[PDB]
């Protein structure tokens, strides 16, 4: 019929797709918030705001072997990498920069994938 690129396609190719995006999103320079372990306390209030930590280090980890191969299971983490960042960093801070500009670059990569849920 038309083209609207809206869905995705089975749970083989959205499996290494998000594998893909992380593969992009992680390499992209504005990953570093995520792409490697943070510490305990090293980032300006943590824990006790971040209901849920996460970083690109861990859905890589995970997504590797076998678990982000639904679309609004990795969506929801990857997205709370960008918010977390967004959390406890102020709203001037080399964190948030990368953080929204990788976050752009996700957005877009996904909106085109037919990707994104929640
Ligand atoms: C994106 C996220 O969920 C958490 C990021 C960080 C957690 N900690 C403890 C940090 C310390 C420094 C910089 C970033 C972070």
């Amino acid at each position: 019929g038309s083209h609207m690129s809206k869905e995705p396609r089975d749970p083989d190719q959205l499996y290494s797709t998000l594998k893909s995006i992380l593969q992009q999103v992680k390499s992209h320079q504005s990953a570093w918030p995520f792409m490697e372990p943070v510490k305990r306390t090293e980032a300006p209030g943590y824990y006790e705001v971040i209901r849920f930590p996460m970083d690109l280090k861990t859905m890589s980890e995970r997504l590797k072997n076998r678990y982000y191969v639904s679309k609004k299971l990795f969506m929801a983490d990857l997205q709370r990498v960008f918010t977390n960042c967004k959390e406890y960093n102020p709203p001037e801070s080399e964190y948030y920069k990368c953080a929204n500009i990788l976050e752009k670059f996700f957005f877009s990569k996904i909106k085109e994938a037919g990707l994104i849920d929640k």
